[PDB]
């Protein structure tokens, strides 16, 4: 027949700060059942220890998540679906906090761009900006340790709020502390 | 080095009424990178005629989105000094092409916070694929014929509007016109 691939998400969201609650959400479709949730490259146990009852309804909770749960997931039912697309699941509060700078400022005229600079005092080789949507960076050329990246058009009718992680590729599902929130001033 | 994956979204969105215009961003770290946008299982030939002005800042917009431009996308950046792995598909998808279905509540729209309510999406014509979006979507399967039941998990008061559509699963991104917002309401 046609079992479609399964949706995948995360509530409240993908990149949670560690200690914090989170539920991986697989739903075909109709009140239930085979739904099948698993990480990408290596087992995860937890997902072992989620009462069927949640699992027919396509709910794996995360009460107080932990280093050991970041990774990339991918849930199917069943005759089974394909895999849905994967959810990376990352979590918040391993290494120092970056900083998080707008250049040459916050105040920017609306339908510009402006360019944001993450700067860590130890060195990375991966930085994360997210909106509270993240977008993934290699360092730039001229900077210890520093990512920067490219934001616009701006517009007045939107909320710019932005913060940016610092990682290693070794475990790029766990990123440093968050930087404190930059937010922008449209014109 | 390291080359994070690029993030891939639309604006203002992945579901787009024929017709409508739709701009999708390929995005990593710094101002402008050699960005590369594809679809799967068939070349979009419209990529090709967007301006390397806007290329290197990965945007992509479609004035007038038609049929020909639904597809699986999927971007990345660089040379054969280093190319990305390809971002996380985007699926695209147009409205429009099919007749409505109708969308119900199963028992009603009014259900106790908390609650889990039964949405079902009805076609006067077969079709093998369902979907329902509250305004990201699930898609579903009928299913001899012509229904899909979608089951909403705990509703909750902290809005619930849904549109419902039908599809061809040999054009799993033509959709059909959308049901009638269905609003449910919370007690």
């Amino acid at each position: 027949g046609h079992l479609p691939k399964p949706t995948l998400w995360a509530e409240p969201g993908s990149v949670i700060t560690q200690g914090s609650p989170v539920t991986l959400r697989c739903q075909g479709g109709q009140e239930t059942q085979e739904y099948r949730l698993y990480r990408e490259k290596k087992t995860a146990l937890w997902i072992t220890r989620i009462p069927q009852e949640l699992v027919k309804k396509g709910q794996f909770p995360i009460p107080s998540i932990t280093w050991e749960h970041a990774g990339r997931y991918r849930c199917y039912y069943g005759g089974r679906s394909e895999s849905s697309d994967p959810l990376e699941l990352v979590v918040t509060g391993a290494y120092i906090k970056p900083t998080l700078s707008a250049q040459p400022s916050p105040v920017v005229n609306s339908g510009g761009n402006v360019i944001l600079q993450c700067d860590s005092q130890v060195a990375f080789d991966g930085f994360s900006l997210c909106k509270e949507q993240c977008l993934n960076s290699q360092p730039h050329a001229r900077g210890s340790s520093r990512a920067i990246f490219s934001v616009g058009p701006v517009s007045p009718s939107r909320r710019w709020w932005y913060r940016c992680y610092a990682y290693d590729s070794n475990s790029p599902y766990e990123w440093s502390l968050p930087s404190d929130l930059l937010e922008l001033l449209v014109l």
